[PDB]
């Protein structure tokens, strides 16, 4: 089902989210919020979701987009679930992207990251990865791990002079 | 009658807004702005109201309240013309307030202004003043001033945890 997303003010957003163990991700309610996490990040139509931003500080986050109507430009990006991630700048070359956040409603702003990163995960099968992504990919998946160390991108925003709501930033 | 309030995006609200000249406070259609801007000030229930906010970049700034909804805990405010306004701070000490903006919509962020200012305007009737303004007063003028420069009170945000829905932050 969907679940509730919480918006910009709640102070569980900022919390710390702790890490997932072998025994959880096996375990019926984990799959039973992996389930609705989907549900929830498809009906929202955003391009990932973060445990925290429904309310459980859980290193869990969830990604996938297929055409997307919030962010028309973007690219593509195939499903997958991310676990007890660990991000790591290979590059202080940064791309540039009007970011949102389904938890910070009808706003845009320009952030500037890493555009290659190291990034080591699991899966719900309890693999372990540790590739280098680029590209989008990696703008999402920063921009996901954030949620996991109570960070969003208004922390980050270049400069507050580009923020703003959408209605007005096409016009 | 009631103009349309820009809202956070629009690039007006940046612009630097210049000077009223003599001329034209005694100017009909001027007469005319003052009765709008104070009609939209009120049925918005906001504090205050600056020129830019609804698309004119005039030094033009309103303000008054009495018993307001939208902030109550806030003293009543008298209802006062502030022209070519210039503020100045008279100290390091600074009082913090969870501002909002009728240009940011349903937000509120902590913003840390000094409470004790020296400012000079002009008045619908051309008069010169020339007071030191403290407390609540200091900072609405402060924070109408802002708009004439181009600046939002997200730009002073003490910082970015602070900040967020109403909904939600008071819960
Ligand atoms: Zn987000
Ligand atoms: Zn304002």
């Amino acid at each position: 089902s969907v679940r509730k997303i919480l918006r910009m003010g709640d102070p569980i957003l900022r919390k710390i989210s702790e890490p997932v163990t072998e025994d959880e991700i096996q375990t019926k309610e984990f799959k039973k919020l992996i389930r609705d996490m989907f549900d929830t990040m498809r009906h929202a139509e955003g391009v990932g979701l973060a445990a925290p931003q429904i309310g459980i500080l859980k290193q869990i986050v969830v990604v996938g987009s297929e055409d997307n109507e919030r962010y028309p430009g973007t690219p593509d990006v195939p499903e997958r679930i991310i676990l007890n991630p660990v991000i790591t700048p290979l590059t202080k070359d940064t791309s540039g992207f009007w970011e949102g956040c389904l938890s910070v409603p009808g706003m845009r702003g320009y952030v500037e990251r890493p555009n290659q990163i190291r990034m080591q995960w699991m899966d719900e099968k309890g693999n372990q990865f540790d590739e280098t992504i680029d590209g989008y990919k990696a703008i999402v998946y920063q921009h996901e791990c954030d949620h996991l160390q109570g960070i969003l991108y208004v922390d980050r925003l270049k400069d507050t002079k580009l923020f703003g709501f959408n209605e007005t930033l096409d016009s």
